[PDB]
């Protein structure tokens, strides 16, 4: 019944602050924000994550695959909590993912194998346990829609100072633009091959944000609204 | 419907010799082989299995966390096959688990953590991991009982050439007499203390098999039967 929609984009895209609009606009509007960012700043997963979070920015040959399952394991769940606690009663219920499964494997986890930071075999095993993975565990966080949050790699550059993570400070220009072209291939050239059926039959709506939204966010509401309508 | 059994033991033990002499007694009983076992020797997790087992001697604390995320994964997963496509409408179906989710994580991932081939985070990190994929997976697989074949570390070392394989040949006794303490602890004595509380209600089979019984097997046998007219 609940709709389940993510928001995909590059680093520093505008994905967090573009929810927390979308989430005060309507009762029957929720979040699941990316496990990822809160291990930026106590739990069990924050301090893990924390921990292979620098180790990861450290050594990423070594992390990847750690890092890369415990990303996709921690996202599960957190998609799967809100599913059953959040959005109870509602009569239109919107369950916005801050990025998805996909991202994690499509985009991050492809860009470290390609980037050598994680060899054949475990490229293989992070795939088969994911595939696995999202059937005999994570089978009703199936998208609805995605809203791709489209930005060049030259806008989004230009954000990363702006929040001011002294671990993103670090992070270059053709790294961005790597993750630019993996976004363009699934979601907007559509390209990309995915073993996941319903995927090539998702819904998708591609906004230009380049563009500053924070006070001027009514048109791609609408849109969103108009592209909600549509699912 | 189905009973679940694990045979548990040291390397060399005799496990899979005591499953495959079960296996061919009745037409209740079937066995769940090992996947660490079964790649020691090939389909894609085969493939997987042979280069990060052959790494894990190369390398143990690079690959130890690698290693029994997958091992446990292809556990998981094999023994849910035999759970639905086997002992269907049997009049008194058993399952013998070659090892278990118990033994991956109390025996194995707990001792090379001990032996610091894997750090803090890695180790708690498979802990949450091995908490929630086997509860948001494998709540099916939930032991009736636990039969312990009781070896000492020169039958096993000894067995070990017997065996053949040069991949595993000069296997230090040492590391088989802290594997066997691991072993005695949790089953014998029960000091350990598991995540599960069940385990500690869990009926537990001790055999001796020190002695060849290859040849002459009726009198532990007998024991299993009686064991398992109790569960
Ligand atoms: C060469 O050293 C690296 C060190 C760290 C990274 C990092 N990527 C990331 C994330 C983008 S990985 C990630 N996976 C997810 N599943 C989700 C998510 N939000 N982030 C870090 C947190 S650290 C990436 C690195 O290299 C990428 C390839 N070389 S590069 C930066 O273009 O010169
Ligand atoms: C120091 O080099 C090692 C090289 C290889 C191993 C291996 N352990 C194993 C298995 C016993 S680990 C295992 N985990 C599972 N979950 C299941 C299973 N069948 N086996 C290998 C297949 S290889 C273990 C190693 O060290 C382990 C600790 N030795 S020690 C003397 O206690 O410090
Ligand atoms: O329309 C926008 C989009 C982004 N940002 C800034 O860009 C940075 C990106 O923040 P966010 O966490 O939302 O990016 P994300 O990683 O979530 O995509 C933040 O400092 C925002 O203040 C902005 O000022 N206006
Ligand atoms: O009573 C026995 C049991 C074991 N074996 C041999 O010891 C080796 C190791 O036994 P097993 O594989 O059953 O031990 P596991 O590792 O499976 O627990 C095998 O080659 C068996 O042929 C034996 O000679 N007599």
């Amino acid at each position: 019944r609940i709709k389940k929609i993510s928001i995909e984009g590059n680093i520093a895209a505008g994905k967090s602050t573009f929810v927390n609009i979308l989430k005060q606009l309507s009762e029957d509007w929720e979040v699941v924000p990316e496990p990822v960012a809160r291990w930026s700043n106590l739990t069990m997963e924050q301090k893990n994550g924390g921990n292979v979070l620098q180790m990861m920015y450290e050594k990423p040959e070594r992390w990847s695959f750690t890092f890369q399952t415990y990303a996709c394991l921690s996202r599960i769940r957190a998609q799967l909590a809100s599913l059953n606690g959040k959005l109870k009663d509602a009569e239109k219920p919107v369950l916005f993912f801050e990025r998805s499964v996909y991202s994690d494997r499509y985009i991050f986890a492809s860009n470290l194998y390609e980037s050598e930071s994680m060899n054949e075999t475990e490229w293989t095993i992070y795939q088969d346990w994911h595939d696995w993975m999202n059937n005999q565990f994570g089978q009703s966080l199936e998208l609805d829609g995605i809203i791709y949050l489209q930005a060049t790699p030259e806008t989004c550059l230009h954000r990363i100072y702006l929040r001011g993570r002294n671990e993103e400070q670090g992070i270059p220009l053709e790294y961005l633009e790597k993750l630019h072209y993996k976004h363009e291939s699934w979601l907007l050239h559509r390209t990309l091959k995915t073993n996941f059926d319903y995927l090539q039959e998702v819904p998708i709506l591609t906004l230009d944000v380049n563009e500053d939204f924070k006070d001027k966010y009514e048109s791609l509401v609408e849109k969103v609204k108009e592209f909600l309508s549509t699912l």
